[PDB]
């Protein structure tokens, strides 16, 4: 059961990944995109490298990430949604070599 997010193309879309603020305390977060089914997942952007500053927005081009570590809500903004921006993404909580999956989403688009 993934979840879906619909966006009008040319205007911005926000996705929210809720999580347990305590379970993932001190953990960096990342937003990545999927290719085909089984893999790979490729990192688009991660929250600030210093956890106390993860409330700072981070950008990879048109994609922004911000983390509310106290309330436990990660928020990704796809500014100016595009057709090619559509696809299957996930939010990740990182620890050591591994990453755990916080939420799994599709993005949809409509022109005009
Ligand atoms: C930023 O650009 C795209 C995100 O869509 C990705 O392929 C690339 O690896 C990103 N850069 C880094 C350093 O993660």
């Amino acid at each position: 059961n993934t979840t879906v997010f619909q966006g009008v193309a040319g205007q911005s879309l926000q996705v929210s990944c809720p999580y347990d603020s305590m379970k993932h305390w001190g953990r960096r977060k990342a937003w990545c995109r999927q290719l085909g089914e089984k893999g790979p997942c490729q990192r688009v952007v991660s929250t600030h490298n210093l956890w106390l500053l993860s409330f700072l927005r981070r950008w990879n081009g048109s994609t922004a990430i911000t983390d509310d570590t106290l309330g436990g809500t990660l928020t990704i903004t796809l500014r100016n949604l595009q057709p090619h921006d559509a696809g299957l993404y996930q939010c990740q909580s990182l620890h050591g070599s591994e990453a755990d999956t916080l939420r799994k989403v599709l993005v949809e688009v409509l022109a005009d």
